[PDB]
């Protein structure tokens, strides 16, 4: 039955410069990391409440478990270790907040949402910045 689960491909992204500005990253690296984000990849496999992602691009790739209510530790968008922890905002949206593990930095989190004509939405927030990514079905 559709839930979040499948393989998404990405069709847009707006503001992700003006997130990694946010967070420290120099521009020569910013531009590569906007081009890289144009073959940005997600596999999710839904049950319930437990989720795995796994996110892509054409050298990358990285894996998360959780299952909502409970915290687990993942990363920044800049690499930066944190802890994390997601609550439902309606029956196809999810919030995630974020703790760093060490250290001090801008506050960041990411949400998901299925839409009702069939799209991903991906926000993720590094202090006033929002950056999102909307991905389709394979
Ligand atoms: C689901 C998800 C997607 C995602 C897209 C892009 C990046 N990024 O590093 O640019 C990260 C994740 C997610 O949970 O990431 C927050």
């Amino acid at each position: 039955m559709p839930n979040f689960s499948g393989n998404w491909k990405i069709i847009r992204s707006e503001n992700f410069e003006e997130l990694l500005k946010v967070l420290g990253v120099n521009v020569m690296l910013r531009k590569i990391a906007v081009a890289a984000a144009s073959k940005y990849a997600v596999e999710i496999k839904q049950e319930g409440d437990t989720f795995y992602i796994k996110v892509s691009t054409t050298v990358y790739t990285t894996e998360i478990n959780f299952k909502v209510g409970e915290e687990f530790e993942e990363q920044t968008v800049d690499g930066r270790p944190c802890k994390s922890l997601v609550k439902w905002e309606s029956e196809n949206k999810m919030v995630c907040e974020q703790k760093l593990l060490k250290g001090e930095g801008p506050k960041t989190s990411w949400t998901k949402e299925l839409t009702n004509d069939g799209e991903l939405i991906l926000t993720m927030t590094a202090d006033d910045v929002v950056c999102t990514q909307v991905f389709v079905r394979e």
